């Protein structure tokens, strides 16, 4: 294995990893140069412990026994020649994913745990990975048997979790991000914009003593009601429960559905877990549902594709973060074909989101704001775990750039809201999305 170079995962004509030919005993030495940044991409290639992420996936086209390569091994060997792997060139774009990762480094008083997606809406191309916090991979990659094996096991003990993937491997309580979904089942269902709905502080749930309220205790307005596009651009809770109640539990999972929850997903070719409405069991549930709460469970990237499915006029295109494959002479093997993957709303639809999304924006906190540019995107701080009032919530953010015709959609989850009972999505989140998006634009 390791007498034969293997290939190079690129990323915009840079390397992410290489190979490269030392005095060991395994010849060849895998190179990480940028290793924490982009590990949720490349994993790790190890001695001891295999390969994970693209190293694994892209595994016979690096190392050159694939078919379609097997040829040039063939002669290689018969003329004598050193034996090169192919190349794996990714879709990720350096300047954003770099962008994605220092913003999660800086902006929660210190580093942030979650995650950030980037999404090219009209290909579906997967333009940042970032998982946070991250870890070396050079590590893993080491030729003494002691190091390697120190580090998986100071890796494994990190309760942090470094290893995951949380774009893509973990799922979460979306939240208020869930309005959008709500909101859509709500239109489709032939609710409007003009939609007249509970502005109460607080709201009961049927079925139970429980009461969801308002964030902070405070009505929507100071009328009785507001229209729905209000309690979106505001994130008033109440009237989501009112709403969702409303419209009902088939709607809401036909509508969740339709934005690929609870569907296998497709691999990238990394898996990507698979998210979740929940079960919705009753109407107590309904209403925890419709503000993305109960069972509702997305990973960072479905968020990211619910923004990007909406910036795409309600057309959702099929993920992918290999854009080509090719040989060690860099003749092309396979170019990735983008492919719709399915409508989930309306163009009719998809535009209303549109709309209510550039207002939610405007309302949100202001931090990182783009001169020039309108952005598309919904807030959201969501409550977790078995103690989730003493408990810090975590803080999302989706969003999309420019709103009239979208280049980028965005996803960030600080996991946790830096350690803080009164995170929220706007505070933390949006700067951070705000920032990737700046990345992707300049
Ligand atoms: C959606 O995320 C809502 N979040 C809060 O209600 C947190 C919460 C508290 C108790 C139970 C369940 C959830 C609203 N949306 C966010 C947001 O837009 O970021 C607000 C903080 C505005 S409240």
């Amino acid at each position: 294995e390791y007498s034969r170079q293997r290939g190079q995962i690129t990323a915009g004509g840079q390397l992410l990893a290489y190979s490269v030919a030392t005095d060991g005993r395994f010849r060849f030495l895998r190179v990480y140069p940028n290793p924490e940044v982009y590990a949720p991409v490349t994993g790790f290639y190890s001695l001891r412990y295999s390969s994970t992420a693209l190293e694994r996936a892209e595994d016979p086209i690096l190392n050159g026994s694939d078919r379609r390569l097997f040829g040039r091994r063939l002669a290689d060997f018969f003329t004598g020649r050193d034996p090169r792997g192919g190349n794996v060139d990714t879709t990720i774009n350096p300047r954003i994913q770099q962008a994605g990762w220092d913003a999660m480094q800086q902006g929660c008083y210190g580093p942030c745990k979650g995650a950030v997606v980037a999404l090219e809406p009209s290909t579906g191309k997967i333009l940042a990975l970032v998982s946070s916090p991250s870890y070396d991979p050079n590590l893993l990659a080491s030729h003494n048997p002691e190091v390697q094996a120190q580090a998986w096991q100071r890796l494994g003990d990190n309760p942090a979790s470094p290893l995951t993937n949380r774009a893509i491997s973990e799922t979460y309580p979306p939240g208020s991000t869930f309005k959008v979904i709500t909101t859509a089942a709500a239109l489709a269902a032939g609710a409007t914009e003009t939609e007249q709905l509970t502005a109460a502080p607080t709201i009961p749930l049927p079925g139970s003593t429980a009461q969801l309220e308002n964030y902070g205790g405070a009505p929507c307005g100071d009328e009785p009601t507001v229209s729905l596009r209000e309690a979106f651009v505001k994130s008033c809770n109440t009237a989501f429960v009112q709403l969702g109640i409303r419209t009902g539990a088939d709607a809401l999972r036909s509508m969740a559905r339709a934005f690929g929850l609870d569907s296998p997903p497709r691999p990238t070719p990394l898996q990507v877990a698979e998210s979740t409405v929940g079960p919705i069991p009753d109407s107590a549930a309904l209403g925890m549902t419709s503000i993305g709460q109960k069972d509702v469970a997305l990973t960072p990237l479905a968020n990211a594709e619910i923004a990007a499915t909406i910036a795409n006029g309600g057309i959702t295109m099929r993920p992918y973060l290999v854009g080509s494959l090719k040989g060690p002479d860099l003749a092309n093997i396979s170019t990735t074909v983008r492919y719709q993957q399915r409508r989930a709303v309306s163009p009719q639809v998809a535009a209303k989101l549109t709309e209510l999304m550039v207002g939610a924006e405007k309302v949100a906190q202001q931090k990182g704001a783009i001169p020039g540019v309108q952005i598309a995107s919904k807030t959201g701080t969501a409550e977790h775990g078995t103690d989730p009032r003493h408990t810090p919530p975590h803080a999302w953010y989706i969003a999309f750039a420019p709103a009239q015709a979208p280049k980028v959609a965005v996803a960030v989850l600080v996991e946790n809201g830096a350690d803080r009972l009164s995170a929220t999505g706007g505070a933390l989140a949006a700067p951070i999305g705000r920032a990737v998006i700046e990345a992707a634009l300049q």
